[PDB]
RNA sequence: GAUGCAGUGUACCCGCGGCUAGACGGAAAGACCCCGUGAACCUUUACUGCAGCUUGACACUGAACUUU
């Protein structure tokens, strides 16, 4: 999948890069548990128009 | 393989008790044998499929460190 990052991954990247994962990795283990977000133009525009700051904002 | 054909012999008409030599006696469209481009079931290194079992590729299926 495309996917839009919620924090720092050690191989991927860190705080709103867009990667492209295996499927599995994005479904199973990344989505649910929050640390990222399927990268559709909604899920990206609703991302980066707004909440960015305060994703930004938590440090750790 | 004749009661019924030919020749011939014998023989008045009709029961009853017995008998089983013949009526190729009755019974069952021969089961033995052969035939039909018939049937069924069984066998196998007959033919051709399938179930079952098994092999690999792709999908479900991800992450981080090493080696040739």
């Amino acid at each position: 999948m495309d996917v839009i990052l919620l924090q720092r991954i050690k191989n991927l990247g860190k705080l709103g890069d867009k990667v492209s994962v295996k499927a599995g990795y994005g479904r199973n283990f990344l989505i649910p548990q929050g640390k990222a977000v399927a990268a559709t133009e909604a899920n990206t525009a609703a991302f980066e128009a707004r909440r960015a700051e305060l994703e930004k904002q938590e440090a750790e």
